């Protein structure tokens, strides 16, 4: 049994080139070393009012994109959250072991889902005996609540849950017009999406901030440096060996980058469309993932219900 | 047939006031209504429980409702935790409930989130079954009204997915307050599973008045103690109260206490005979919980899948 890694994927989330070359490209190559779990959290998504048609479409978009990146439905467990009842069941039970004050510290006319979703996050992770969690900086507090709830529950009932640990990377990709590239960027021009057409990549790379050194030379030190990090990650080349290739101006660099990133995204995107348009295949993937997820999750939930004192479902 | 939903705490301490008033009445209407009795063990854990006692009290409650006459073939009786759709809809309805609506729910220390959020789960329990009517007490009126508001709010967004639900024994030593399981002095309370000799003793010590000479006459204002014993006697036996005023003309209070104790005791001995039979047959209780949970899930899943389709979730394949 390998270490279990759990990651949540927002249905509306837009994966950037930073998300891919930095983290997800490595995670794909390590699916034989870890039991990786990817949960498309549509129950977390409806804490914000959602257009139903866009929610359904975005869930399928996200599934197809992760499959396009190489997530293997048989090696890993990839599923839609609402297809696995155990998430809501454990979410309710852990409400009774979470303090109202803890949720208040997470930050009226908000809905109860926004207030309570940190408990559902804890259930998402603890269901699968998760060992490690890749947490963004924005999610640090949520992960520490999951640890505190797991320890509190185990102190009462015994070692039912594993106490999850945050996990660390690692290609560095910086925001183009402000050299870290983030999927949360309020400025779209700072990032390149995985579903970005070649023309828009060319336009964002050409417009990337750079330093007006005279004469313009290619050297790692913040604009020019970003393009060296991005190009090196795509081509697997050393930064200095790249500088050997560039006498050329910053326009040579920006052109070279844009061509490489678009070459890599094109291979990802054709896989994306082949999976995305095959709705029957996606239904099979969600069925396999949900059934595998529930089999694993029910082992933990039934031990939780046993310890709480519920009559076991006959 | 109209659908009626009632939640039963897994406590196993029904009082004779609860039975004669509420539960006994519903037992006779199982042919005219689709009655749903849900033993709400997920609500119970909003207060920390001893694990073994919770399990025992859930089976105690089931056996007790069975002995009172709830028929698992006419009605649907099940344990809440056996039907995952309750928690599933509970989470979804959180997103359509305002924080302030739960904050204004009066019914502390370091409260846990379940104690705050359980009114949402109550709404989920009711709405899963297209429920028409919920027989709540006065102290759960707010909870029912919140369930109605959430159903209306959801329907106003997505269309009519939910049905909107529709909008006397006293303490023996304190006959101006209704018989309460929470009473600190347990000699105020008669439970359905109270030993007959114990029930007769408490009835014998029930408060009365100081009329010289004693008079047995229904006047709640001046003779609360005697009027209470006449309501209990009228409830067990069905005799109209003026009949007992005529039967006790010239009789003393001790005669009436002997009459209430005997009648109450007889009712509790038939109920307890059935209870111990059901409760000692755990295989029978398991099969009732299995069947009840399958029926409950069959109806609940229809509503939950319609809710998920309106919200925009991908349908589970
Ligand atoms: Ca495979």
């Amino acid at each position: 049994t390998k270490p279990i890694v759990f990651s949540g994927a927002q249905p509306s989330g837009e994966l950037t080139i930073g998300n891919y070359m930095g983290a997800l490209r490595q995670w794909v190559n390590m699916q034989d070393d870890y039991h990786c779990i990817y949960c498309i959290v549509d129950q977390h998504a409806i804490t914000v009012r959602q257009d139903p048609q866009n929610l359904r479409k975005a869930t399928l978009d996200t599934l197809a994109l992760y499959l396009a990146c190489g997530i293997d439905p048989q090696k890993s467990t990839i599923f839609v959250q609402s297809h696995v009842p155990e998430h809501a069941q454990l979410g309710w039970a852990l409400n009774c072991y979470t303090y109202f004050g803890e949720l208040s510290r997470m930050t009226e006319n908000i809905n109860a889902g926004l207030f309570d979703y940190p408990v559902l996050m804890a259930a998402d992770i603890l269901l699968y005996q998760t060992n490690q969690v890749p947490v963004g900086e924005d999610q640090k507090q949520h992960l520490e609540l999951s640890r505190d709830v797991a320890q509190r529950f185990n102190a009462i009932y015994g070692d039912i849950f594993k106490v999850p640990e945050p996990f660390i990377p690692g290609a560095r990709v910086m925001s183009l017009l402000e050299p870290k590239m983030s999927k949360s960027d309020d400025n779209r021009n700072n990032v390149i999406g995985l579903l970005e057409d070649p023309k828009s990549v060319v336009k964002k790379i050409k417009r990337a901030v750079t330093d007006s050194d005279e004469p313009p030379v290619v050297r790692y030190d913040a604009g020019v440096s970003n393009l060296l990090d991005i190009l090196s990650a795509v081509t697997g080349q050393s930064i200095p060996e790249l500088e050997q290739h560039f006498g050329k101006m910053y326009g040579h660099l920006k052109g070279e980058v844009a061509e490489a990133v678009s070459g890599m995204l094109t291979e990802l995107q054709e896989r994306y469309h082949r999976f995305r348009n095959d709705e029957a295949f996606l239904n099979q993937v969600m069925k396999e993932g949900a059934e595998k997820a529930s089999a694993h999750a029910s082992k933990t939930l039934k031990a939780v219900y046993e310890a709480i004192g519920f009559v076991a479902k006959p």
